[PDB]
């Protein structure tokens, strides 16, 4: 066939009931995640091709960058709660991987302040129980699929994207292949 299990995707032997439709996992410490976000714009090109009525979820993971890695998952929780994902994603990636000016929770906070979120509003979010269960959600979802690597994408708690089985000669072609695969898996 054209799309085959083990080729453009793998199947979970242990399917996750009630999982979000399109589920992406990343880390601001993850070099391919930086590529996926800033160079390839994967999340975005997938969205562009999903049949609509399908919602996209992206979560941060703990298993990279030790203590800062966890701070980053809480900060991504804050980001989701405030709806400012689109304003901090790029300065968080560049602060962690490009300029390396993010070394502490306080530096993470600076990114949000500079993006225009107010100090009081950030600190309030940061410390809120609505942020704590949102952290819990990110951790539960990664736990449910035994996640040990990022970037990772899962469709309907049963299929996992397998980007190693796609041509990387051209970056545009890779993105479209990746996105069409998500759309196929989505219609499955």
């Amino acid at each position: 066939a054209q799309y085959e299990d083990g080729k453009q995707y793998t199947t979970l032997e242990k399917p996750v009931a009630g999982a979000p439709q399109v589920l992406e996992f990343f880390s601001f410490f993850c070099p391919h995640c930086y590529q996926f976000e800033e160079v390839l714009h994967i999340s975005d090109n997938v969205k562009k091709k999903l049949p609509e009525g399908v919602k996209m979820t992206k979560y941060h993971v703990n298993f990279m960058g030790g203590d800062l890695g966890k701070d980053l998952t809480q900060a991504w929780a804050v980001a989701m709660a405030l709806g400012v994902e689109d304003k901090v994603t790029v300065p968080l990636f560049e602060g962690v991987q490009k300029t390396q000016t993010i070394r502490s929770a306080s530096d993470i906070r600076d990114v949000f302040i500079n993006a225009g979120i107010k100090g009081e509003e950030y600190d309030a979010a940061w410390n809120s129980f609505v942020v704590k269960s949102l952290v819990a959600q990110q951790e539960k979802a990664a736990a449910d699929v035994q996640l040990r690597g990022v970037p990772a994408m899962f469709v309907n708690g049963k299929y996992q994207l397998n980007p190693q089985g796609m041509d990387t000669s051209n970056m545009d072609v890779f993105v479209q292949q990746y996105a069409d695969t998500v759309k196929y898996l989505s219609e499955k």
